[PDB]
C-alpha cells in the first residue's frame, strides 16, 4: 500500500522524497490548472502538494476521488475553498514558519527603497544620468525622506507583521497597527500603538504596509474609497496578496500624486507584468515577482515540513496527527 | 565690514543666507575646481563653504589671500589637505551629525537589496521577464540568502558605523568590527563583537560594508590582496568613500564570482556611470549616485549647521568658538 501523492503546480519533488520514499508513490503534475491534471491523479490521489499558482475551487476539488489532505507549501491557502474541501472531508494544512523573516527582510527592502529611492537611483544610472552637482543629487533623489518620526501603519500583525514592526523599530519608525481579529493587549507586549479601524491606521500612516491574510472580507481592502482615507503622499506596500488591492485605484492614486510611492511583491493577476495591466503606465512602482519568501534554506524548510504534514495523515489519524491543518 | 563668503561647488545659498545676513557679503561659484572661481573671490574671500565635488589641495589653497575658514557641508573632508590649510593658518570644520541615520538606512537598504535582490528582480521586470512558476522564482531570485546568522562585518564603527549595527542587529545579524582608532569596551557598551585586525574582519564577514573616512593609510584598503581575504561569495557595501576600493579588484572579483554582489555609494571617480570604468562589465552590482546622505531634512540641517559655524567664526575667534573644527 503506497498511495499517491501529488504535486500539482510543480516539477521538482526532490526535497519531499526522502520524507516519503517509504510510505508514498510520489508524482508531479506540472499544472498550471485542473485541465492539466491526468486523470489518474485526479483518481487515484489521496494527497497533494502546491504551491499558489493554482486554484482549487469547489468544481477542481470534485475532480478528486481519493484526495484526503491538502498541503499548502507556502502559509497563504486563499487560493483554496477550504470549506468546501473539508466538507469533502478533505483536510488543508500551510507551512507558517519557514519564510517570515525573509519575507519581514523583503518588506523592509521595499520600505527602504521607497524612503531612499535606492532602486530607482540605481535604474536611472543604468538609463544614463549622470550625477555631477549637489543640485542634481536632489533634485534625482527628490523624495527621500528622512525615516525617524514617520508612522509605518501595519496591517495585519501577524508573524510577519510582528517581525516588520520590530526592525521598523530600529530605524525610528512610529508602529501602528490594525488587525481586529487580535486580542487585547498584543499592542503592550511588543510596545506599539494599536488602532480600532483601518481608517485610523490610513489617516495616521506615512507609510501603509499589508500583512494580512487574504480572506472572505478583505478583497480589494485598499481601494477608491480607502485611498481617499490615505495621507496625502503616502506610501503603499505590499508582501501579503495582490486581492487585497484595487490596483485600478492604486495606479490612478500614484499618477495624481496621492500615493508618493508603491512597493508591491505580490499582484490580482500574477505573473505580473510591468507591459499589461492598470500599473501599465502608473509611475512611482516598485515591483518584484513573489519572492519576498525566497531563500535556499526557507524554501527547503518549507518543502520538507509539507512533506513531513502529508507524511503524518498517511501514517496517522486526520486531523489530529496535524500540526498546520487550518480548515478542522 | 561685512566680510565675503563664497559658495565654491554650489549655486544655491538660500539655507545659509538667513544665518549670515548681517554678518557676511555671501556669493556663489558653481566652481567645479579653482580654474572656475573668479580672482576677486579667491583674493577677498575670508571663508568658504564647500561640498565634496572640488577638491582643494596646497597649491589650490595657496590661490586664497584672506581665507581664514573652510566648512564642509558634510562629513567627510577627505577632499581637502586640512594639515597644510592649518599650516596656511585656515581652520577646517565638517558637518558629522546631519545625515547619519540617512546614511544608515540606505546602507541597510543596500544590504537588504544584495540579499534579496529586490532591486534586481525589479530591473528584471523592468526588462521583460516573465515569472511563471515557483522553479522560475528560485531561478530569477537565486543568490536571495537568509539573514539571521550571517555575520555583517563593519569596517569602520563610529556615527553611521553604529547605526548600522544597531540596525542590522534587527535582522538577526551577527555583527563584527574592525577599528584600530577606537578605545577598549565601545564592544561592549553596543553589545558587539571587535577584532584586530582587517584580515580578521574579512575572513569571518559574509558582508562587508565601509563606514571609515578616508585618510593617509587606507587608499585602496579594498584590493587585490586583501579582496583574496574576503570570504567566497562575499557581499560588498561601501557608503563611505570611492578611494577606499579599487575598483579594478573588484570588478574581477565579482566576475569571477569571488565576491557575489557589491553595493556602492560612492566611487573612485565620481560621478559614476554604468558606461564608464572597471565596473563598466562588471556584474552583480548596484550602484547610486552619493546619495545616501540625502532628505530634505538632512540637507536643510547641514547647511544650516555650516552658515553657523562659519557665523561663529567671523563674530568670534578662530578656533575656539569652532564646534567642529577638524584641524586645530
Ligand atoms: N510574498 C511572499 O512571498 C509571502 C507572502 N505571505 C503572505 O503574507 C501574509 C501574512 O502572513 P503571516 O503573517 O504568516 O500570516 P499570519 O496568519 O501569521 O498573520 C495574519 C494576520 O493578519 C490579520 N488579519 C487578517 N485579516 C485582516 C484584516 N482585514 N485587517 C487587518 N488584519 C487582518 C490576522 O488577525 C492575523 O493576525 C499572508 O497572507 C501570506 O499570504 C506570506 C509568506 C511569504
Ligand atoms: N555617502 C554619503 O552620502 C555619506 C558618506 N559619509 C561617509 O561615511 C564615513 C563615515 O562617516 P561618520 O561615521 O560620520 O564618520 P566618523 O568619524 O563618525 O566615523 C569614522 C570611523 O572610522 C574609523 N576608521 C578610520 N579609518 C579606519 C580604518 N583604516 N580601518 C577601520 N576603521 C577606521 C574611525 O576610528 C572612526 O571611528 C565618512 O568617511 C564619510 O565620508 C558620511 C555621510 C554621508
Ligand atoms: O505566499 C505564500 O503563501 C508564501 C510564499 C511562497 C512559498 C512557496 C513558494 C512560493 C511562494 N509563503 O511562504
Ligand atoms: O559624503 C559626505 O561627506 C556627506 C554627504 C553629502 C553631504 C552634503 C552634500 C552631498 C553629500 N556627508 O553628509
Ligand atoms: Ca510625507
Ligand atoms: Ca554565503
Amino acid at each position: 500500500h503506497m498511495p499517491l501523492v501529488a504535486l500539482l503546480d510543480g516539477r521538482d519533488c526532490t526535497v519531499e522524497m526522502p520524507i516519503l520514499k517509504d510510505v508514498a508513490t510520489v508524482a508531479f503534475c506540472d499544472a498550471q490548472s485542473t485541465q492539466e491534471i491526468h486523470e489518474k491523479v485526479l483518481n487515484e490521489a489521496v494527497g497533494a502538494l502546491m504551491y499558489h499558482t493554482i486554484t482549487l475551487t469547489r468544481e477542481d476539488l470534485e475532480k478528486f476521488k481519493a484526495l484526503r489532505i491538502i498541503v499548502r507549501i507556502g502559509s497563504g491557502f486563499d487560493n483554496i475553498d477550504i470549506k468546501s474541501a473539508g466538507d469533502l472531508g478533505i483536510a488543508v494544512c500551510n507551512v507558517p514558519a519557514a519564510s517570515v523573516e525573509e519575507t519581514a527582510d523583503s518588506t523592509l527592502c521595499h520600505i527602504l527603497n521607497l524612503y531612499r529611492r535606492a532602486t530607482w537611483l540605481h535604474q536611472a544610472l543604468r538609463e544614463g544620468t549622470r550625477v555631477q552637482s549637489v543640485e542634481q543629487i536632489r533634485e534625482v533623489a527628490s523624495g527621500a525622506a528622512r525615516i525617524r518620526g514617520e508612522t509605518l501603519g501595519i496591517i495585519g500583525l501577524g508573524r510577519v507583521g510582528q517581525a516588520v514592526a520590530l526592525r521598523a523599530k530600529a530605524f525610528g519608525f512610529n508602529v501602528l497597527f490594525y488587525d481586529p481579529y487580535l486580542s487585547d493587549g498584543v499592542e503592550r507586549a511588543l510596545g506599539l500603538q494599536r488602532v480600532s479601524t483601518l481608517q485610523d491606521l490610513l489617516f495616521h500612516s506615512d507609510c501603509v504596509t499589508l500583512h494580512c491574510g487574504l480572506n472572505e472580507h478583505n478583497h480589494h481592502l485598499i481601494n477608491d474609497f480607502t485611498v481617499k482615507q490615505m495621507r496625502q503622499g503616502a506610501f503603499l506596500v505590499n508582501t501579503a496578496r495582490g486581492g487585497l488591492v484595487d490596483e485600478k485605484a492604486l495606479a490612478q492614486a500614484l499618477k495624481e500624486g496621492r500615493i508618493r510611492g508603491a512597493a508591491l511583491d505580490v499582484h490580482e493577476s500574477e505573473p505580473f507584468s510591468f507591459s499589461q495591466g492598470p500599473l501599465k503606465d502608473a509611475p512611482n512602482l516598485i515591483c518584484t515577482p513573489h519572492a519576498a519568501w525566497y531563500s535556499e534554506q526557507a524554501s527547503i524548510e518549507m518543502r520538507e515540513e509539507a512533506a513531513r504534514e502529508i507524511r503524518r495523515a498517511i501514517t496517522g489519524r486526520i486531523p489530529d496527527s496535524l500540526k498546520n491543518c487550518v480548515n478542522k
